[PDB]
């Protein structure tokens, strides 16, 4: 009966004006950095999909801070942008590599890693810095 695909996806930004990025082990963009993300699964809250991608993919436990945006990227694709805070865990080195992600590492926001896998993750980069100012 499903007929929709959400999507989370999750922005860090700490005190130094760094993101977290992990990089992709997917065939057809490894090697390339984006923001922790992922498709929700069955049994599952769009929170409980948010800590599990970033659980996996960068190896932190997290909590939500706000919803920054909610995109619809499809009449039935929608993707929802959380900023987070990290509450534990360890940060996923590449030793741990595996099909969900390479490794994960803080960027300064104005010095990104390349490739990145799409570049719209760089406007919801600012949306977080601009929540933060405003917040
Ligand atoms: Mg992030
Ligand atoms: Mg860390
Ligand atoms: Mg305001
Ligand atoms: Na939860
Ligand atoms: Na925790
Ligand atoms: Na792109
Ligand atoms: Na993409």
């Amino acid at each position: 009966r499903k007929n929709v695909c959400y999507m989370v996806l999750a922005v860090f930004l700490s005190e130094q004006d760094e993101v977290l990025l992990i990089q992709e082990a997917k065939r057809e963009c490894r090697g390339s950095w984006y923001l922790p993300a992922g498709r929700m699964e069955p049994g599952e809250t769009i929170v409980e999909a948010l800590q599990r991608v970033v659980k996996e993919e960068a190896g932190l436990h997290c909590e939500p801070e706000t919803l920054l945006s909610v995109e619809e990227r499809g009449p039935s694709w929608v993707r929802f942008v959380f900023l987070a805070r990290p509450t534990g865990g360890i940060l996923k080195t590449s030793k741990e590599a595996d099909a969900e992600s390479l490794q994960a590492a803080w960027y300064p926001r104005t010095s990104l890693p390349t490739p990145l896998r799409a570049h719209d993750i760089l406007h919801l980069v600012e949306l977080a810095a601009q929540y933060r100012q405003q917040a």
